[PDB]
């Protein structure tokens, strides 16, 4: 079980002289954006990622900054960013993960454009439903599960990241966290199926650039996006499922991961494909 923090618990504080600071990668919500390379205590060199607060920070920055790290540490899974630790004894104050060399799923995939297999894409999509398996088993509400969100390695494992919005994006939003803040794990399995969506779309914006009051309402009146070229019947229909009105006719996560490993052990089952406008569902 998660514990909702809103730190030293969750987080092992660094020793400094252990990171190194290689490249810089333009600034975040809260400081600057880097990578570099951190000395375990064992010796052993890892790459990772690295944020710092900036210089000048409020108190609240300090704690929203550092309230993340207190919810990653909470979760230790391949399929979910790994915290390292952080440096809170000297300033600047920083947060060091794993390393993800190909960056922001949905980025990664535009530049990719029709050029990974279906099995391929299945097995991205399965690490997200087994991280968000584990994070919902965690009683954790992520509220912000978008392509965005999930950071993929050099290996093509894709990772959920981004633990500033969530607890124990009107496009990424069920319908009943939009109407009056329903968040629940079944609101997360909604958001999943629109990332089912931006990754067999290669990173397309949901709903394109649709007014936010005509999300809202098509998606109201059983309005969804349409299957992306080529999409294998299965996964669309696996869509249409996370995004069925009634949340409680929806998937639980477990059920998704299976229905994904049962179509990579059948490959042949996603040669049978579906045939900028909704379809009424």
């Amino acid at each position: 079980t998660y514990v909702d923090p809103h730190v030293h618990e969750f987080a092992k504080e660094l020793d400094a002289t252990n990171i190194s600071i290689d490249k810089v990668v333009g600034a975040g919500e809260f400081g600057e954006v880097c990578s570099g390379r951190l000395k375990l205590p064992s010796k052993k060199e890892i790459s990772v990622a690295i944020k710092t607060l900036k210089v000048g920070y409020t108190e609240k920055q300090r704690r929203d900054f550092l309230g993340e790290a207190s919810i990653m540490g909470q979760f230790d899974h391949p399929n979910i960013i790994r915290l390292e630790g952080v440096v809170t004894k000297s300033k600047p104050v920083m947060i060091v993960t794993e390393y993800m060399e190909n960056g922001s799923l949905d980025s990664f995939l535009r530049k990719h454009d029709a050029q990974f297999t279906v099995i391929q894409l299945v097995g991205m999509l399965r690490g997200i439903a087994s991280g968000m398996k584990y994070l919902s088993d965690m009683g954790y509400v992520h509220r912000d599960l978008a392509a965005r969100n999930i950071l993929i390695n050099s290996n093509l494992v894709c990772k959920v990241s981004d633990f500033g919005l969530s607890r124990v994006p009107i496009r990424w939003t069920s319908p009943e966290a939009i109407a009056y803040r329903k968040f629940t794990s079944a609101s997360d399995v909604w958001s999943y199926g629109i990332v089912l969506w931006e990754v067999m779309s290669y990173g397309e914006r949901p709903y394109w650039e649709m007014s936010n009051q005509d999300v809202i309402k098509a998606v109201d009146e059983g309005y969804r996006l349409p299957p992306p070229m080529d999409c294998p019947a299965a996964l669309y229909q696996l869509m249409l499922d996370c995004w069925q009105k009634d949340r409680n006719n929806r998937p639980k996560f477990e059920q998704i991961v299976s229905i994904l490993d049962k179509l990579i052990r059948n490959p042949g089952s996603l040669k049978i494909i579906t045939s900028s406008n909704l379809l009424l569902d």
